[PDB]
């Protein structure tokens, strides 16, 4: 059978999408530079070796960079594809708006790349990571795929959009392509087994492990980012999606290439918002901790609310997300108590 | 430091500008890949060996691509560049909407590239060639800095645009970087020798040269794609500009940079449109010659009208263009006429 090729598949939502498409009967190659993900105390990165255990399925990695030629070269060249999910890629730590050059970079040039890759290797259906970021400031809520998308208001969001608008030429070109693009809410949660989970480098920049961090015993307080927004309690909202169902919904978009649909865009979200301290009283719940907080001045270019129109996706890929906030919180609450420090290598 | 980098330097603007940067004692530094350029007789592009004769000043040139990093590192370590005018790239030969990845590539990548080793070497000024496609489909008309960009209709305007925004995103970010962004309207016309001019290979997609061709008789007649859109005359209206005069604006862009100016974005044309018939009529009276036209169906993407407000470039960047429509018609003709196969055959 062929293959389907994960770029970035040690992070975060890649490492839950190899271990959904493993479990679905998928064969994938995942591929890795290591730039936000921890390395093993062998060859695999510590969530896919777990990953692997979890399964009890053999994970094929090779670690490499989008960027490099020649590497991605040889993979095509290797292996037959069917299918790539992209995920490598920068995302930010708030960086963005200071670094330009590397989001286009790693993110624009990097796909670019990849695509001419594909194309020359006969491979063209493609599963793109994008953000609901690519809206902008909501003109209007929830949001649907029909929203003006562009006017993005830093380089890591124009960079996805600058993305979707090269993928959707490129379908419009060539009836041949079949590309799925994912613009995900706000992924958080893990897997049930408390396995693997995101697994921050420093001081998390989101919401969701500052807080597990805050309930686990290693942050003293939640600094939450202005309570005056014109939002019920002030602080802002958010369209939290349970990253499990993130994962499954990257099965669909496969099945959905496999129609021959062109290109298709879905926002993978649940439709329901909840806000900064909304968050925190369901992780006190779950954790059974008492999360203290401080509020702090706002942070530059967050908006004041955000949540998904999530119809399309139900009505066109087949899906939904099935787990709720307590789910969420739960299964955060897992991965932080039983991974006190994240990831660690083998004792 | 002391010399100025002209990419894709040997083409229709770039050979134009790199001759007037000549004139006004400026050092270029020209590279190409010949993607879109003719070859002369020895290293350099027939148009830059051209522009060594008529201005009596050597060209200094290296065959190269903008996509090679490794190149982009020797060129940038050999000499030492102050500023950085940007001309390289995939045009429409009404192309971009069936080879998108290839305007991508070139155009995007290849940018994002050239930002990077101007960044680490610390050139942070550049020109940019830009066009008032950004502009999408007029909201209004003439056209200002201040309308709308983006919504582009074509990978080819879509990559201008991305480009003007990711230079913006540079910009803002760090705040020593120097970028005067022209939106350049339709360019047309040749140096006064008639040494130098446009020389498309193929059947031309623009206008002007395909009427020139229509006059010198290699082709039979020319298209006119509809006669029935809301302008005083049916068809298609344009700002021609004369390349020189855009050259000239070059010069002025990087007088701008010496301001400290940051990003900057102006508009290149004179500010006055003329339909298709207007211009074949203005090609008849300079080349003396009939030149037969058909009235077909309008083109895929076609706008009515597009003209600019060159009030902001005359404000700020202190230029103005001086040549008009005879004059451009005169100078393309007398090239198209000299030159009956362009550069060579
Ligand atoms: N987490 C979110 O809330 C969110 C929301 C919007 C969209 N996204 C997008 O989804 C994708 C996955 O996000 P995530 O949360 O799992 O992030 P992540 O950082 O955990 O995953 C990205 C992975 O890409 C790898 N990578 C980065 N640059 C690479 C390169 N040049 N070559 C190869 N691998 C490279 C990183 O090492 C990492 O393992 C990203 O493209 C992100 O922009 C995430
Ligand atoms: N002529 C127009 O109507 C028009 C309209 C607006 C904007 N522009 C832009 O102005 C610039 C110059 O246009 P032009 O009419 O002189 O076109 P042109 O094709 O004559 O000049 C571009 C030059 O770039 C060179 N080049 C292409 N890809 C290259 C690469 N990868 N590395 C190095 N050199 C490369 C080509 O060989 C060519 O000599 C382009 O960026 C064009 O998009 C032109
Ligand atoms: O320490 C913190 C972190 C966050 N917040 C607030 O919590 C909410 C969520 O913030 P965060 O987790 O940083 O999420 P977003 O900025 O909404 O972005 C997440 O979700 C987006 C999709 O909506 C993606 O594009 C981003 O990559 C992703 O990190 C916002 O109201 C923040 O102001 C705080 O008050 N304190
Ligand atoms: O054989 C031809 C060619 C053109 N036209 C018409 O002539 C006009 C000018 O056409 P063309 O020379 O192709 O220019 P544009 O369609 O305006 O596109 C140009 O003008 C933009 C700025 O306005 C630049 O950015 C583009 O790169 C440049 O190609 C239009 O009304 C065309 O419909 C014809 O009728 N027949
Ligand atoms: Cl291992
Ligand atoms: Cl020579
Ligand atoms: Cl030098
Ligand atoms: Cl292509
Ligand atoms: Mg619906």
């Amino acid at each position: 059978a062929e293959k389907v090729l994960v770029t970035g598949g040690a992070g975060y939502i890649g490492s839950h999408t190899v271990l959904e498409l493993l479990e679905a009967g998928y064969l994938p190659v995942v591929i890795d530079n290591f730039h936000n993900a921890f390395r093993g105390g062998g060859s695999l990165p510590e969530s896919l070796r777990r990953v692997q255990e979890l399964t009890g399925r053999s994970v094929e990695f090779e670690e490499m960079d989008i960027l490099d030629q020649g590497a991605l070269q040889r993979l095509f060249k290797k292996y037959s594809f069917m299918a790539v999910i992209h995920f490598a890629g920068l995302k930010a730590m708030g960086e963005s708006v200071q670094k330009p050059l590397d989001y286009y970079r790693v993110n624009l040039t990097g796909t670019i790349q990849l695509l001419e890759i594909m194309k020359a290797h006969g491979v063209k259906n493609l599963v793109f990571s994008s953000s609901a970021t690519v809206y902008g400031n909501p003109q209007y809520l929830p949001l649907d795929e029909a929203h003006p998308t562009g006017g993005c208001t830093n380089p890591y969001g124009k960079s996805k959009f600058f993305i979707e608008e090269m993928i959707r030429d490129l379908c419009q070109a060539d009836k041949t392509w079949n590309v799925v693009l994912l613009r995900y809410f706000n992924p958080t949660g893990a897997h049930a087994s408390g396995c693997i989970g995101e697994d921050p480098q420093g001081i998390p920049n989101n919401l969701m492990p500052y807080v597990s961090q805050v309930a686990i015993g290693r942050r003293e307080a939640l600094n939450v980012f202005g309570n005056d927004y014109d939002t019920e309690d002030g602080t802002g909202v958010r369209d939290y999606i349970h990253v499990v169902d993130l994962a499954k919904g990257h099965i669909a978009a496969l099945r959905k290439l496999k129609e021959q649909c062109g290109c298709r865009i879905y926002n993978l979200g649940t439709g329901t918002g909840y806000s900064v301290l909304q968050m925190v009283q369901a992780m006190e719940k779950a954790s059974g901790k008492k999360i203290p907080y401080k509020v702090v001045a706002r942070r530059e270019g967050d908006v004041a609310a955000c949540y998904a129109n999530p119809s399309l996706a139900q009505e066109e890929l087949g899906w939904t997300a099935a787990l709720g906030l307590d789910r969420m919180c739960e299964d955060l609450w897992r991965w932080q108590k039983q991974n006190p420090s994240g990831f660690g290598t083998q004792a």
